[PDB]
């Protein structure tokens, strides 16, 4: 028997060493919980869920800014109520004082409250804001040279969409003229003329408001898709990446029993060339 090289040992020893890498990449998968750790285990598996982890990421994202963008829009529609109040007012007020029973005095008086709630009306628009920024000033106009409002609502590049707030001065409502007089109610035929007016402005805000109700539709109708979207993503993105845990127990268990049986084999190997001494 050759002694001066133990091959057994060298078989039992390789065999062994490549069980322990194996018990490793087990152990790796169990503690993390992904079934790719390092890049070789799936170099596309690994690609394809970093591109899915970017898209749940940005459809997250993109959730929350629909949910921003529908509070925005919530925000200008309620100040917007406040004006069509004063408006039916002035209307009614308008009717009462085309009637012949009063004097100028008393129609001055209405003037009053006229002056008063066209007032409250320019302070609505000049002072209604969201984060800073005034909505009913004309700045997100169709025709607007100032700025651009725009909801991103989805998780890529391109995929937003625009809004437009149109102006509810006293001026575009035309209760306000060009020189800034106000509309008058001090006598019977201008308070009879101005019950038109305040029909086209009460239209006029009306049609603003079923703009911005079609903008909040629309935002409810994403944020739906959106959520809905992010789950199938993050299953796809789990199902390619997340480890399972039972396969993967169940492989450890098999490695570890075989390195035991290795462990042994190589202990065995080791004390084989004993038996020459008995010839020395």
């Amino acid at each position: 028997m050759i002694i001066n090289h133990n091959l057994a040992a060298i078989n039992s020893h390789r065999v062994l060493k490549f069980q322990n890498e194996e018990v490793s990449k087990n152990m790796e998968k169990l503690s993390s919980g992904m079934r790719i750790n390092r890049a070789g285990d799936d170099a596309s598996g690994l690609a394809v869920s970093e591109k899915m982890r970017t898209q749940v990421n940005g459809l997250r994202q993109a959730e929350r800014n629909t949910e921003d963008g529908m509070s925005l829009i919530q925000t200008t529609e309620g100040f917007l109520q406040e004006s069509n109040d004063i408006i039916q007012r002035i209307r009614t007020l308008a009717i009462q004082s085309s009637n012949g029973i009063y004097t100028e005095e008393d129609r001055q008086m209405i003037q009053v409250e006229v002056s008063q709630l066209i007032d409250e009306v320019d302070r609505i628009a000049s002072q209604a804001e969201f984060n800073k920024m005034n909505l009913l000033q004309g700045d997100f106009a169709r025709g607007s040279r100032a700025t651009s409002m725009w909801f991103h609502i989805g998780p890529n590049m391109h995929q937003r969409e625009r809004v437009f707030i149109a102006t509810m001065t006293a001026r575009s409502l035309n209760l306000k003229g060009q020189s800034g007089e106000l509309l008058s109610l001090s006598t019977a035929d201008k308070s009879n003329d101005a019950i038109g007016t305040l029909d086209a402005a009460l239209t006029r805000i009306s049609k603003q408001r079923a703009n911005l109700g079609a903008y909040f539709n629309r935002l409810e109708h994403a944020a739906k898709g959106l959520m809905n979207a992010y789950e199938n993503t993050q299953a796809s993105e789990s199902r390619i990446r997340d480890a399972d845990m039972a396969e993967e127990t169940v492989a450890f268990t098999k490695n570890q029993i075989l390195v035991q049986s290795g462990t042994a084999m190589l202990a065995q190997a080791n004390v084989r060339p004993q038996g020459v001494l008995s010839l020395l």
